[PDB]
């Protein structure tokens, strides 16, 4: 209740899945949470549920959205101490001659291009706070996922974006750190899961990809969030994997 | 003050430096803390001062102390909830032709082997408790140190070993991950540096070698444990770097 | 001589640099290779210079000559093995609230696009051959740098849809890798260089950010490229760092 | 047959499996090779069969008898460019409740300590010759195997351990390196899956576990060696990684 309390922090996609969970995590935390989303069904029932946190519309490929969110966030609130930039998509499964340089260029602006935004935009206010900034990457990114090239490609360009901008904003006092999720279990997961031609196998498959044995929580990204605003003051750059131990040992993916 | 309460941790070298920073954490947030350390000095200074502390002398190398050390836990608080590997040496630099097959071994029955046999007398309450394995490793383990050939490959095999131990205690919802600390203030950074010609130069360049400008504390690294020990229930087989960036970019290390 | 003949293979930004040294080691192993570079002067004389090589202009970024460059490949030399998308840009150093978008954007485009744009066009010879394809990203996507946050981002794209992408033409017998360079001495190194206050200063920094002193050449990132391209049949979805050895240890990047 | 023409080799462990593999392809590549083995029978047949190579009888845990190897190579060829550290072993699978200290300590005598013993020993003649040296770690260091933590370990420790000698020795012009092979057909992976209830069933998800389909080859991993030691003069502490991208994806390891 008290670990980040007094602080001000922007959670984008705030308005279900991971998103929902970073976002009740800071209120619990103590923390005045802005909700940015696109979508106002989710994020303005979560500010009438959440004494602590406000909806703001806005979506994150705009330009001047995101102007907006900024300047509100400080207007009604004096401060900026965390960005969380999770908004994001998955497109469904694409084998490589299916997508399109278009397509590739959309999810660019999303998953990439409006963290970029947002980022940029709250720096002047977070070296103020000598606040931090947390992405919402993938551990995909790292590892690689079937059908996926552009969501792909989208989240390694942002686990290294992280490292890049924690080296310039370093001696500036801001930290910039990132969250690669596994398998969470979130409408988007579900909505993917739906696409398929056995949505329950499809599901089964996804928690028996972790040792755990189960999908993770929005809740869990949410206390990962939380260590790395309030309690990680010597990391910066990182990558936090959230992901049940996907990444660990060989499974289902003679010499000739 | 709440988050590890009514829980039980076991911390060797929790002494001085690094596991003391860890003891002190553990014991805010609720836990009670056996201290292990084959030093009596600090540690017995440590359990008069902190109410939830006791200290245990017990040196990680030797098999029947650290049967006691675990049978004594059991025998005085009734369970145990997380096993803290964090004692360890760094011998003074020594240039490979300097190093023997003996000193390697002698250094591997600290940095690696103690570490193997606590976690293996643990393993049956920790099954009982759905409790968790911290191994202390370090970054060098992963990028390489000069002038330290037998302790980086321990710390390389610490960092390997959490991972194979996360997979075989997976199914029994025992959590195993690991921290790579990178320059962290401790007597045995301070002991270090004396051996060198110029100390003051050593901790300047020490202090340096991380974009954030400064060494990280034992605290910082107690906030780590404490995060994987009670919020990050979905993490296993980490390696959680707390290096203030030491392995990001290029660095002080035309074409002929 | 003998090791890829036959075998016919396109060098994007093949005119200098990386990419010349590229061509120059695919001739010398026995292939006929096609020289794509948006700039005329160097990859016209590299074709007088090289039986074996030719030259077709062709700018990466524009789907149609793209289209083109792979038609004629295929009307020329009847057979398409490998495709080693070299051809990026390194901007200036810029600090991130010097960046824009639009200028992500166009980086995005060449570095990104561009290699995804031929490697689409030419998986379909790719898989009749049973080819490969080796993508040129860098070794600051994996660890970042200052002062490049587009750059970075758009080398962390690479190295990620490298995986993805070996996921999906794995079933094919279509092996997929990257080259991560480090510090190689180019045309671009020096025009970056001749953009500081004392390019000499720079450039000595750029040797000595190596454990082997120097930095690398051209010839030592081609015969990377051969070896995944003829030699490396068990190896897809990798990394292979060209580096020096950069990425070891601590470098010039107490507790307060 | 003149990539290496006039150079020495000592590959350990290399009278079959992977370490027979590097013999014939550094002997195809120029050069002269010793073959270092514990176990006379397939070493000899191929000292008989291939022309510039020869048997060496030698322990790697023993220390004179490496040191007699090291000399034996000196006296009889004159000179030493590349050492080759293969010898090594998987024990049968393990639980951790399992696995002895004693075990272990026997396991990091071979794996890690005969590879540590011979390089030191080498190292005076490498640094005359500005020869390399070229560590086999394996893919499960990095990445974790079930059933192994000894195995594990060891592998580990060798990846990092490669990493700080290549900061060591790139002073004086050798380069370290290592080769992490995945799931390789050899008497070793035939004798563990000898072991299994079902051996068939075991090879065929060896098979599957890459998403090539297939496991490699000794002469897989030997190409990686020769490119290494002939042709890789700006790599220095790298892991190359023959695996045919096992560790790529999420396979075969809703959210309680
Ligand atoms: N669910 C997983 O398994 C998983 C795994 C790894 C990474 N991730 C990442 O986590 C993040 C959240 O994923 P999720 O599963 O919670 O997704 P979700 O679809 O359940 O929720 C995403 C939220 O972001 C909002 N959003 C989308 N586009 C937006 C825009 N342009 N501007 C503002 N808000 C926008 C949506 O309206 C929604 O409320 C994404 O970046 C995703 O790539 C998810
Ligand atoms: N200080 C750093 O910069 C740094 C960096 C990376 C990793 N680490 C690791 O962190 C750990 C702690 O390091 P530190 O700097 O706090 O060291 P330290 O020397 O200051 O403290 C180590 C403690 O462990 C105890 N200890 C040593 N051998 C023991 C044994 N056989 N049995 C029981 N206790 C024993 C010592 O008595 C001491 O109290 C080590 O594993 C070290 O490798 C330290
Ligand atoms: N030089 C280094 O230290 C270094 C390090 C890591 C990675 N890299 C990467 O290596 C690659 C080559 O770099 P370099 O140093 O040789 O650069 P360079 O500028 O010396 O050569 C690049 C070549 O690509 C061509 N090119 C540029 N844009 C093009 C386009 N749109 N279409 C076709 N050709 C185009 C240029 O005309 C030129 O001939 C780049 O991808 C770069 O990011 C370089
Ligand atoms: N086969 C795989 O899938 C695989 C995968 C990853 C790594 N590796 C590694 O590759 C190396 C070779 O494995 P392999 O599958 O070819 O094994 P193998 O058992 O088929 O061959 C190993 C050879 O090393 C010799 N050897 C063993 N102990 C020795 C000692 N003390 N001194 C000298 N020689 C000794 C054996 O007699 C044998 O000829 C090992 O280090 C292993 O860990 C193998
Ligand atoms: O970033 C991630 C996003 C994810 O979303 C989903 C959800 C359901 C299915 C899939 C999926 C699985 C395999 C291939 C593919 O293209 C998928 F989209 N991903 C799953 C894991 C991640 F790390
Ligand atoms: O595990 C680590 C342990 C460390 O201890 C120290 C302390 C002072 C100096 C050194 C040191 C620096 C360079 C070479 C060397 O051999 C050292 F011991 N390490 C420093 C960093 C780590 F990641
Ligand atoms: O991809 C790379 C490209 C590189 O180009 C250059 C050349 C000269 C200077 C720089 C440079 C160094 C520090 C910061 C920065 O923004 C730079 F551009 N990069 C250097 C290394 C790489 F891995
Ligand atoms: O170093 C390796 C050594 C390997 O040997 C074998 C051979 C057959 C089975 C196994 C194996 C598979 C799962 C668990 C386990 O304990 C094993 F030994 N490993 C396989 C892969 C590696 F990367
Ligand atoms: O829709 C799947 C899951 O999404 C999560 O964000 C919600 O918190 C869960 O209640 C829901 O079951
Ligand atoms: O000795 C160096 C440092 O060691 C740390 O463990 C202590 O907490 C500090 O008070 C001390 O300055
Ligand atoms: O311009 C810097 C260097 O660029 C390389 O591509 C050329 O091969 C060298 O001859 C030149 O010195
Ligand atoms: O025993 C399994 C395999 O081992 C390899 O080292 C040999 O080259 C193969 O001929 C054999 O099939
Ligand atoms: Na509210
Ligand atoms: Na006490
Ligand atoms: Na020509
Ligand atoms: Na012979």
């Amino acid at each position: 209740g008290t670990r980040y309390a007094g602080k001000v922090v922007v959670v984008t996609g705030g308005g279900r899945g991971i998103g929902a969970g970073i976002v009740r995590a800071f209120v619990n935390s103590g923390a005045r949470v802005v909700i940015c989303d696109k979508d106002e069904s989710g994020g303005r029932a979560l500010e009438q549920e959440l004494p602590g946190a406000v909806f703001i519309l806005c979506d994150v490929t705009q330009e001047d959205d995101v102007k907006t969110l900024v300047s509100e966030t400080i207007r009604r609130f004096g401060r900026l101490d965390c960005v969380v930039n999770n908004a994001g998509h998955h497109p469904p499964p694409q084998r490589p001659e299916e997508t399109s340089a278009q397509g590739f260029r959309q999810l660019l602006e999303l998953n990439l291009l409006g963290t970029y935004t947002l980022t940029k935009l709250a720096l002047p206010y977070l070296r103020k706070s000598q606040g931090n900034v947390i992405n919402i990457s993938s551990l995909v990114g790292a590892i690689g996922q079937a059908q996926a090239v552009p969501y792909v490609a989208t989240k390694g360009a942002v686990t290294a974006m992280t490292k890049a901008l924690a080296l310039d904003e370093s001696p500036y006092g801001v930290r910039v750190n990132c969250i690669s999720p596994g398998n969470i279990w979130t409408p988007l997961w579900e909505e993917l899961a739906a696409l398929m031609p056995d949505p329950r196998a499809t599901i089964r498959e996804g928690m028996l990809a972790q040792p755990l044995g189960r999908m993770g929580q929005p809740a869990e990204v949410g206390a990962a969030a939380v260590f790395l605003a309030s309690e990680a003051n010597f990391c910066t750059g990182i990558e936090l994997l959230v992901t049940g131990g996907a990444e660990l040992g060989y499974g289902c993916k003679p010499d000739i």
